[PDB]
Order: structure tokens, then sequence, then C-alpha cells
């Protein structure tokens, strides 16, 4: 069967919570797991020398000091820089404001004081392998990124890194997914084992005619809405349940990261959120007393 369809409800920071903090850090990822989410959910890309990095444009431009896209960089390179050079409350990262804007710039290059309880290197693009070693209990929602929209090489490059590496861990509390459809089909050929989730044309192909996604998928991951379209109801998750298949929703900008729309997925039994507020979502759900993995409480529907 599927043991996603009881782990509910799932609090999975989006990128560590980037409304909450530097999107794609240690940081972010260590305060998260700290006030109670029970996944992560982050983006990888590949440095020129072929290192997984925890990063989501292709380009280090809006999140970092630097500039140039991921994979012409080597880790060295990526390192050093700033990835909360622009991260602002509430706005995930934003250049250009006046430097005061930006509570946590400069920590990473030593020029502000850590606050407590993290080192600057809490605040760089970190290894995946790294994330991994810092979270060997915590699943993990992993999705793969690529150069451009078009460059389907660098999806296939990323998956074959992602599956060699996931495959050492020996782990199996993942969840692999893209938009790229090809990358899940790679990446499911090369790591069996792994959960995956849909990319864009099965979850289209699932929504419109029935398909049942990639044999492993163990969760239909959708945002809200798309193009107008709502996904994100109760009967389209009463649905993917019957199907055998968890729903996970997230955001980013389908619809507002805010406590009506936590409260509208939750009350539509989905298995799992992705918020860029996870002390938000955290804070409803045990106002609320909704069921959570292991400590039990209230199905909301
Ligand atoms: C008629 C057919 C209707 C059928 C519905 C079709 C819907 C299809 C739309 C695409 C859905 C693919 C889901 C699989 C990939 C995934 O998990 O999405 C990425 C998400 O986590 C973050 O979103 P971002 O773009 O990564 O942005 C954040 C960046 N950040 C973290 C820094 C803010």
């Amino acid at each position: 069967d599927n043991p996603w369809l009881d782990a509910r409800v799932l609090n999975m920071a989006h990128a560590g919570g980037e409304n909450e903090a530097p999107a794609n850090t240690l940081y972010a990822f260590k305060r998260a797991v700290k006030l109670g989410a029970n996944m992560l959910e982050l983006d990888v890309q590949s440095t020129k020398d072929d290192q997984l990095v925890v990063i989501h444009n292709a380009t280090v431009d809006q999140t970092t000091d630097g500039t140039g896209k991921v994979r012409d960089l080597t880790f060295e390179q990526v390192h050093e820089l700033d990835a909360a050079y622009n991260f602002i409350p509430g706005r995930h990262a934003v250049p250009g404001e006046p430097p005061e804007s930006y509570p946590l710039r400069g920590v990473r290059t030593g020029e502000k004081k850590p606050p407590p309880g993290y080192q600057p290197s809490d605040f760089a693009i970190p290894k995946l392998a790294d994330v991994l070693e810092a979270f060997p209990r915590t699943p993990i929602n992993i999705e793969i990124k690529g150069t451009s929209d078009a460059d389907i090489p660098s999806f296939l490059h990323n998956a074959k890194l992602l599956a060699r590496l996931l495959k050492k861990t020996g782990r199996t509390d993942f969840i692999v997914t893209s938009l790229n459809d090809l990358a899940v089909a790679k990446f499911h050929l090369l790591a069996p084992d792994i959960p995956i989730a849909p990319g864009m044309a099965g979850l289209a192909a699932y929504f419109l005619l029935g398909v049942k996604p990639m044999h492993g998928t163990v969760a239909l991951q959708i945002p809200v809405r798309y193009q107008g379209l709502e996904i994100a109801t109760p009967e389209f998750i009463r649905r993917a349940h019957a199907d055998g298949y968890a729903v996970h929703v997230w955001f980013s900008g389908t619809a507002p990261d805010d406590e009506a729309t936590y409260n509208r997925i939750i009350d539509s039994c989905a298995d799992g959120l992705m918020p860029a507020y996870p002390a938000l979502l955290e804070r409803i759900l045990d106002e609320r007393g909704i069921e959570r993995p292991g400590r039990p409480g209230v199905d909301p529907c």
C-alpha cells in the first residue's frame, strides 16, 4: 500500500519557509524543524563540478550577493556567497532595497554576529549532502530543477546526480519530483526504491483523463490553482485519496500564503501543506488539534 496516506497532516517547510527565513539555507531548515515542521521541502541544482547544491533559481542572482548560473560555478565558488543577502521577512528575496531591510544580510560573510545557535555557514547555499547529514531522521521532499524550462539535458543531469547520492544514503523517507516528467521517469529508473510524485504532464493526465501517475508515486503535489483552474478542492482530494494517493498542496504565488488559505486547504483534507510560513501553519495545527504524524488528534473532515 501507501504509508503516506497516514503521514498527515504534514507541515512541509517550503524551502524551509521562504517568508520566515532565507530560502534553502541550513538556518531555514534548522529553524523550521525546531518549531515543528514534519518535513523539509527543497530544490536541487548542480555546480560546474557536479555537486548537488540546494537552491531554487538557475542563477544565484536573486538570493545571494553573487551572479551567474549555478552550473557555471564550482561548489567552492557557490559556498562563499551569502544566501541571505536579499532576504526580507514576508517577501522571500528582493534585491535593491535599503540595506537595513535585510535582517540577516552579511552574517554568512561575518559582518554581523549570527543569531544564537547558528554559524556563518548556516546562511550559505548548502550541498544537498550536508542537508542530509544534518537531518538523518527528517523526511525531505526534493525537487529536481534545471537551467531553463526547455533545457531537458540539465534536468536529466540533475536526476542522475540525485539518484546516485540518494542511493548511497540507503534512505527511503524522500519524495523526489520535478515539473519535468522526463526527470521523474529517469529518476525512478535509476532509484526505484525512492518515493516520487508526478511532474506536470502526469498531473494534467491524471486530472483530465484519469491516467494513474507513474508507478512509485506516493502523493500528488499540486498548487492550489493553476491558470485559473482550482486544483486543491475537497472533491479532487476525495478522488485522489480514493485512488490511493496522498495530496500535498503548495502555494508559491498560485494562492496567498496566509491563514484563511491554509485553513481551507486543511479543511479540504490535504495530507500536507507546503507553507512559506511554517511557523504560522504550525500554530494553526496546534490550535486546531489537527492529527499529525504519530501525534493523533482531530481529522478535519
Ligand atoms: C487540465 C490539467 C490540470 C492539472 C493541474 C496541472 C497543475 C500543474 C502545475 C505544476 C505542478 C507540478 C508539481 C510538481 C513539482 C512541484 O512540487 O512544484 C514546485 C513547488 O513546490 C514550488 O513552486 P516553485 O515554482 O518552485 O516556486 C518556489 C520558489 N521559492 C521556494 C524560492 C519561493
